[PDB]
C-alpha cells in the first residue's frame, strides 16, 4: 500500500494497521510515521524544511490526525533539517541530549534533548522504545522500536541489502559501528521488520548485511 503525493517526492507504505514508512527523495531516506490514537509520531522527519513540512500535510491529511511528535534519530542535517518546522508548528522533537547538543553545535535548532540510552514512550496506544546504542554511523545514532509490532527503525546505523558500502563515513567511528549493532542484535533478539536509513524494509539480515560491511 505504497500512496505517493503530488510530485511523488514523497510515498509511504503500510507496514501494518498503524505503522507506515515513509521515505522522501533528497538518495531515498525513510522514517517512521505512527498512527496513534493521540495523533501522528514520526520517526524522523525530512531532509529539509520543505520536505519535513509536505510530509507533515500529506499525512495529517491522509490520516486526519496532528503529527505531534517527532523522534530525530541522530543530528546530520538530514535528520535535524526539518527541526525549524517542527518547532515553529509545535510538534514535539525528541532526541538526545547528544543529538541536541550536535544539532545546536552544528547551529540548527535544538530537538528535545529529553531521550536517554533506553527510553519509553507511549503515544495513544502506541509504545515506543529508543535505545542508544552506541556510535556507529554517527556518534549520535539511535534505533527506534516499536515492541508491540517488534518493528525496529534502524535508521542511517543500519544499511538495506542494496547498500554496498557504509555511504557517508566522516562522521562514523566503524570500528565503534560493529559493537553497536550487536547491541541492538542483543536487545531485540525477536525482530519482524527492519527499516534502514535508506533502502528496502527487512529483517535482522539488515543488520548481518550491515556487519558484513563493517569488515
Ligand atoms: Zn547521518
Amino acid at each position: 500500500t505504497v500512496i505517493k503525493n503530488e510530485t511523488g517526492t514523497i510515498s509511504i507504505s503500510q507496514l501494518n494497521k498503524n505503522v507506515w514508512v515513509h521515505t522522501e527523495l533528497g538518495v531515498p531516506s525513510n522514517g517512521l510515521v505512527l498512527n496513534t490514537s493521540k495523533g501522528l509520531v514520526l520517526v524522523d522527519s525530512s531532509w529539509d524544511d520543505k520536505l519535513t513540512k509536505e510530509l507533515i500535510e500529506m499525512v495529517e491529511k491522509k490520516f486526519q490526525k496532528r503529527v505531534t511528535d517527532v523522534i530525530i534519530t541522530h543530528a546530520h542535517a538530514d535528520h535535524i533539517g526539518g527541526i525549524k518546522t517542527l518547532k515553529e508548528r509545535g510538534i514535539k522533537a525528541h532526541s538526545t541530549a547528544l543529538t541536541a547538543e550536535l544539532a545546536k553545535k552544528n547551529g540548527y535548532e535544538e530537538p528535545l534533548g529529553d531521550l536517554q540510552t533506553v527510553t519509553n514512550l507511549k503515544f495513544g496506544n502506541m509504545k515506543v522504545e529508543t535505545f542508544y546504542p552506541g556510535k556507529g554511523h554517527t556518534e549520535d545514532n539511535i534505533v527506534v522500536w516499536l515492541p508491540q509490532y517488534n518493528i525496529l527503525v534502524g535508521g542511517s546505523l543500519v544499511k538495506s541489502t542494496s547498500a554496498k558500502d557504509l555511504g557517508n563515513v566522516a562522521d562514523a567511528y566503524v570500528n565503534e559501528w560493529s559493537t553497536s549493532i550487536e547491541n541492538v542484535l542483543k536487545r531485540y533478539r525477536n525482530i519482524n521488520a527492519v527499516v534502514p536509513g535508506h533502502g528496502e524494509v527487512g529483517d535482522k539480515g539488515l543488520l548481518l548485511h550491515t556487519l558484513d560491511l563493517l569488515k
